[PDB]
């Protein structure tokens, strides 16, 4: 999966030691249908792993987690559930010359919970293209 | 393409297609400025000699009516016009594809602050949201 091989760019990218453990937590995350406990993720990997408590699970996860990779969904009183993200895009692009830039914006989580309302969907992530006239070719036609 | 769609919008939104108005409409998706009547007036009227500002004028809040486009208006200046391009929100299944349309009232804050950030004049935008559809989504609990 290139979602595996980039989650693992990213722990390495930050001094993150990419143990067996880790590599097994993270496959199983992005080989998941539904966002999985903790307890599921234990279960599905003791087979393999030895010493592998449902303390290291949490711990790992919570690792995952400061490196922006899951998001710990919580119930009150209920056991979280974790969720392997996927990333949010923003580009705007020159009808011109075709120019692509990437700029960045804190979600649109009010769209996302609309859209969710009105089509059904179950939400994981968004790409938003901007059209319009680079700067440079604004000079030329003159804005 | 952009002429053809508009004068679809005035057929069915019930316009008559008169030359002035293809003209005008022609004009404006040619046109990279937010241009004013008296604009849109010296360009045409050159071919059309019972064009008045005003019937340029008219036709404009027609068109504005018809959602084609937006008045511009600022200090004591003339309205400038802006030629609508809409803006599209679809919501596509990861699972089996599926792509749905929905409708958003804009999104103004991220517009103003994309032309800001990367000083680009924003014309409108298209948003993508990835997901599971409801079908797809009761399939796997
Ligand atoms: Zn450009
Ligand atoms: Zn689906």
């Amino acid at each position: 999966a290139h979602e595996l091989k980039e989650a693992l760019e990213t722990l390495k990218e930050t001094g993150v030691r990419i143990t067996p453990q880790r590599h097994a937590i993270l496959e199983y995350l992005v080989n998941s249908m539904a966002h999985p406990t903790a307890d599921d993720i234990y279960k599905a990997l003791e087979g393999k792993f030895p010493n592998m408590s449902v303390a290291t699970v949490y711990n790992n996860l919570r690792v995952f987690r400061e490196s922006g990779l899951v998001k710990e969904l919580t119930y009150g009183d209920a056991s979280s559930r974790f969720d392997f993200v996927t990333s949010d895009h923003y580009h705007a692009i020159c009808e011109n010359c075709g120019k692509i830039v990437d700029f960045h914006y804190p979600g649109l989580d009010e769209v996302e919970q609309l859209a969710a309302h009105v089509t059904g969907f179950k939400v994981s992530h968004h790409r938003l293209e901007i059209y319009g006239v680079c700067q440079e070719c604004s000079k030329k036609e003159n804005h």
